[PDB]
């Protein structure tokens, strides 16, 4: 990066009185402050109740109980009957009438959840998976090679040229989406991901129109595969069946919309954060680059722990709960701070060390476990592995050259711009 930081440096002590999770100012602070704040919560107030971020002039919603300890987050995850994912998994849903439209299975509880997830899982047939794995390698290889051909100067923004496009190109390939439609899908996806960001001034009207357009695209794509079988995920989604239940084109479209967010910005930020850490801790980059295949599993897992691309997921209590002697009421919101669990001193030795050999690594960046456990976790690990493999092969000395431009977000640990250079 630019800022010298010794591997293993703990975050500053942040006094409890200085932590305001309900403050947009809090989420704009650097990671050192945020990590130190969650370190304080874990030690002094591991379960605590916060108001949601108020966007002045817009409805804010009711507050939430922050779970900051790995054990609590794991417990909440493994009890979806108490900690519901319906109505939604963000602190405050700005379009609650569209919660299932954008959320597909992630906003569902059982039995609806298990039915949808089972049928979707069935669609990942060996032939479809093999195509996905080939796509991961091909797209990573192509995007890194193109970075080189597009930048004779040896510098680029990792996010725009690689971390951003790779996950979405992979989702497009698995849905069987023609190369010519990539620009449209990219534009729609970026408007959706960009909505609400201070700098991307997209209005709600454009956001809705884009949201319906990409849904209509996906329904049309699904409908085409009902007549024209192909070896893509879309066809296997239309053909998959569990206990006689099949997916409508509308349900497939909502799952696609989930993927272009949940399968996309997450992996993007894992990659960018992994690049930043491998840049800040060059001994870890040397270790991995010296034994790439042998260390890939622990290196990737450590990148996910380190990045925690999903900062939190929200649950809603169906029943009163008591735990760490803290009474939480039925109907209360609960938030699972993976960013905090992934630094929990009770679970990880040397939590502040980015260690590509880390083992064990019970990181919950894909969630605490249980029913909603990241459907694409293995795909994400593969994308991470392969993209760093292609960087190792084509530009082994690539390094971040500047601190990243951070996404202002409570939900996504986002990097907007990560300058890199290579020789
Ligand atoms: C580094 C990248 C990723 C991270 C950190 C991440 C994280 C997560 C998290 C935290 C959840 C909620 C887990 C829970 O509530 O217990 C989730 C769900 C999900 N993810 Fe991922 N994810 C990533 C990549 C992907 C990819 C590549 C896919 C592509 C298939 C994907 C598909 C999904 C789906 C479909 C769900 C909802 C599963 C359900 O509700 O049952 N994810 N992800
Ligand atoms: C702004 C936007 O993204 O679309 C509207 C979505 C809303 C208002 C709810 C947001 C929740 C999701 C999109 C599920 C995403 C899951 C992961 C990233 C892991
Ligand atoms: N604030």
């Amino acid at each position: 990066g630019l800022l010298p930081r010794v591997n293993g440096t703990p975050p500053p002590e942040v006094p409890l009185a200085d932590i305001e999770l309900g403050s947009l100012e809090f989420w704009g602070r650097d990671d050192d402050f945020r990590d130190g704040a969650f370190a304080t919560l874990r030690r002094e107030a591991p379960i605590s109740f916060w108001p949601p971020i108020e966007l002045a002039g817009l409805t804010a919603g009711k507050g939430h109980w922050a779970l900051t300890k790995h054990d609590d987050i794991h417990f909440a995850s493994r009890h979806p009957e108490i900690f519901h994912s319906s109505p939604n998994i963000v602190i405050h849903d700005q379009t609650p009438e569209l919660a299932e439209y954008f959320g597909s299975m992630i906003v569902l509880d059982d039995p609806r959840h298990q039915r949808l997830r089972s049928i979707v899982s069935r669609a990942f047939t060996p032939k479809v998976v093999a195509r996905i794995e080939a796509s991961v390698r091909e797209r990573a290889h192509r995007l890194v090679a193109a970075m080189i051909e597009n930048h004779p100067d040896g510098q680029a923004d990792l996010v725009s040229e690689l971390a951003g496009p790779l996950p979405l190109q992979i989702i497009c390939d698995m849905m069987g989406i023609p190369e010519e439609d990539h620009e449209q899908i990219f534009h729609w996806t970026n408007v959706i991901l960009g909505f609400g960001d201070p700098d991307l001034t997209t209005d709600f009207d454009e956001f809705l129109q884009v949201s319906m357009a990409i849904g209509g695209y996906a329904t049309a794509l699904a409908d085409d595969r009902r007549v024209n079988h192909h070896g893509d995920l879309t066809t296997s989604l239309v053909e998959a069946e569990v206990d006689g239940e099949r997916l409508s084109s509308s349900e497939i479209a909502m799952f696609f919309i989930l993927l272009v967010v949940a399968g996309n910005e997450t992996t993007r930020n894992a990659i960018s954060h992994g690049m930043l850490a491998l840049s800040r801790y060059p001994d870890e980059r040397a270790k991995w680059w010296s034994d790439f295949d042998g260390l890939a599993a622990t290196a990737v897992e450590e990148i996910v722990r380190w990045a925690s691309p999903v900062v939190y997921m929200r649950r809603t209590l169906s029943q009163d709960v008591d735990l760490r002697g803290t009474k939480m009421a039925a109907g209360d919101k609960v938030t699972l701070w993976y960013c905090s669990a992934n630094r929990d001193e009770e679970k990880f030795a040397d939590p502040w060390t980015f260690d590509v050999t880390r083992n064990p690594n019970p990181q919950v960046g894909f969630g605490g476990g249980g029913a909603h456990f990241c459907l694409g976790a293995n795909l994400a690990r593969r994308e991470i592995r392969v993209v760093f493999d292609e960087l190792r092969r084509q530009m082994p000395d690539v390094v971040a050259t500047e601190e990243p431009a951070r996404l202002l977000s409570q939900f996504i640990h986002g990097i907007k711009r990560l300058p890199v250079a290579w020789s």
